[PDB]
């Protein structure tokens, strides 16, 4: 199993307050953490598989990818009204199947416990995984859509960035 898998849990009690849990596994086995409120949070490798300056790049990378996450759920809010506190759930990561002839990306988004939104990273698009309609979907899929970074950066993470970090490190 040659691959990086990322979860991430956050839990807001209200739009301004987020408390995140969250680890990867590289191979199978954990390698990293993430931890604490959006006030101070603790991201660590608990391996030293990247050298300083490269793991301070990386870190530098998750830090302004929570900021942004965080500012989504915001403005999904000050647009659409959120029901507070919720807990929302991202699994994503990358992987060069054993018999593939190219890397199955996937990021995965639950909220409250319950399918939301998906990824389809190839397209860098995004997709409704409920059932229904709704206001805060339908929001939450015109913004992730509409910008470059929730977008091309994100695909650029999984099938470049996460892809070239297994083949190095596995
Ligand atoms: C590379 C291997 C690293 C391995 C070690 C990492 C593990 C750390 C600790 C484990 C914790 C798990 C949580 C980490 C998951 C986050 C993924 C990081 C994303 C990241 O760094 O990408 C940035 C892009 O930002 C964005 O894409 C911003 C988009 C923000 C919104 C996301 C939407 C989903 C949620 C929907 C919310 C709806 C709410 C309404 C109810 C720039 O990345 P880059 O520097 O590589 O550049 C690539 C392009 N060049
Ligand atoms: C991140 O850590 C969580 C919590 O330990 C892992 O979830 C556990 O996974 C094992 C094996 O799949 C299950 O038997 C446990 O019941 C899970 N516990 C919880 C809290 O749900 C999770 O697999 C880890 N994910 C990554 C990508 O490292
Ligand atoms: C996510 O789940 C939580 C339940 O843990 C929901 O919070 C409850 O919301 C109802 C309706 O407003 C209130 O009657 C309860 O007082 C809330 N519980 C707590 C612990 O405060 C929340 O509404 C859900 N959010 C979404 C978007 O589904
Ligand atoms: C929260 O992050 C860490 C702890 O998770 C804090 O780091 C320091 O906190 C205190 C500073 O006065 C020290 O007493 C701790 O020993 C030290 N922790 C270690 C061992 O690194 C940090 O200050 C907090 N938030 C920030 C960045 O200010």
């Amino acid at each position: 199993l040659q691959r990086l898998h990322m979860l991430q849990i956050s839990y807001f009690r209200d739009p301004y307050h987020v408390w995140y849990q969250g680890n990867a596994s590289l191979g199978g086995h954990l390698t990293h953490v993430l931890e604490g409120p959006d006030t101070n949070t603790t991201i660590i490798q608990l391996q030293p598989l990247q050298e300083p300056e490269s793991w301070a790049r990386t870190q530098s990378g998750l830090q302004s990818y929570l900021l942004q996450f965080h500012g989504l759920v915001r403005l999904v809010h000050q647009e659409r009204t959120l029901a507070f506190p919720l807990t929302i759930r991202c699994f994503l990561g990358c992987e060069l199947p054993p018999e593939g002839s190219r890397a199955h990306v996937f990021f995965e988004v639950a909220v409250n416990g319950s399918s939301f939104v998906s990824f389809r990273p190839e397209r860098a698009l995004w997709q409704a995984d409920t059932q229904v309609t709704s206001g805060v979907v339908t929001f939450t899929l015109q913004q992730l859509n509409a910008y470059n970074r929730t977008r091309y950066e994100l695909r650029e993470f999984l099938e470049d960035t996460c892809v070239q970090y297994v083949q190095k490190h596995i």
